[PDB]
């Protein structure tokens, strides 16, 4: 992250430790679930893109997922550098320069760069965009990690309702279906799929209910 | 039907052999099932009473249903002379005279007589109401050959809802209730003779739910 000192001046903070290693026990003890991208963007706020590599560092040793990720990163730098061309010409002694693909992702650029890039008035925010990228590739990952479709999520015959809706939402949310499919699901898989006392409840419930309706009326079933 | 040649006159045309087959047909073959009366209306579609009466002619072999369909004719063709009086005095050159009951039949008339009254402008159809009158009639035939009452009429076990509606309205358009009791038959026995899972579904569901709220909600069950 980026801190002030006695001066005045943004100067760069280093990770602490042990959000580092609650990063590695996130990483190496989770398995990839969808909860992962949350704990990460939360741990990695306001990181710099030395950070986010130190960050990264621990994933190395997933070759399938950093392979994804890696994948990811670069393709999302050639769309950066695509859409923003190298401009020939003079640049003025006040403004930085612009950083390329390579440059965000920190694997040419230098702390003070990245420093004085997200510290500007206005800020151009290099360690957001890096961290999207980073929330695709994982996206991707978890999306390969998942071991059940949407279609064999199936409530059980003593299952509590609200269970059998937190693991539908999990899944769905692992899945990342289109925004219309997953709206078809929501309206029809749900209600296909629950037990037979829940699915005449449902029934009876009508289309277009929603879901706080359906929870009271599958309460106690 | 009616039919113009060459100099622009109305010639009547002779019912072609296949359509007479067709009627053949469903008259022999569908033992005056409720679907006998739509078939009748579109295979004598613009005919003249000597066409219709050539139609007729295949129902007579069932005596039951022949006498039930010339009661009908005759109790019509009088409340047609009642409501029109023969009319004592002079008739305008021009003008043709008016037909009799046993003349709309084509008992007396002739073929030139009823082409001449259904081509006029405007026109008085001879051939649309004794069509109506012989749809009366097989009305009454229907009725006579149903083979079950509404009340007999009940979902099965594991029928599907939708076979059970279908049959439902089958016998309640062969019954030809008043329509108050029609109503009251839809709204109600339909509800009362489901099997007991759809029941308690329509029970949920409540009154005033529409067929297609009730097919929706019954759909897999």
């Amino acid at each position: 992250p980026i801190v002030q000192n006695l001066q005045g001046q943004m100067v760069h903070q280093a990770i602490s430790p042990r959000t580092l290693n609650a990063w590695v026990k996130v990483v190496e003890e989770k398995a990839f679930s969808p909860e992962v991208i949350p704990m990460f963007s939360a741990l990695s706020e306001g990181a710099t893109p030395q950070d986010l590599n130190t960050m990264l560092n621990t994933v190395a040793p997933h070759q399938a997922a950093m392979q994804m990720l890696k994948e990811t990163i670069n393709e999302e730098a050639a769309e950066w550098d695509r859409l923003h061309p190298v401009h020939a010409g003079p640049i003025a002694p006040g403004q930085m320069r612009e950083p390329r693909g390579s440059d965000i992702a920190g694997t040419t650029s230098t702390l003070q760069e990245q420093i004085g890039w997200m510290t500007h008035n206005p800020p151009i925010p290099v360690g957001e965009i890096y961290k999207r990228w980073i929330i695709l590739g994982l996206n991707k990952i978890v999306r390969m990690y998942s071991p059940t479709s949407i279609l064999d999520i199936r409530q059980g015959p003593k299952e509590p309702f609200r269970d059998y809706v937190d693991r539908f939402y999990k899944t769905l949310r692992a899945e990342q279906a289109s925004q219309e499919v997953k709206n078809w699901m929501t309206e029809t898989l749900l209600v296909q799929n629950a037990n037979p006392d829940c699915k005449t409840i449902l029934k009876a419930l009508g289309p277009g209910a929603t879901l706080e309706e359906m929870m009271t009326a599958c309460q106690g079933v």
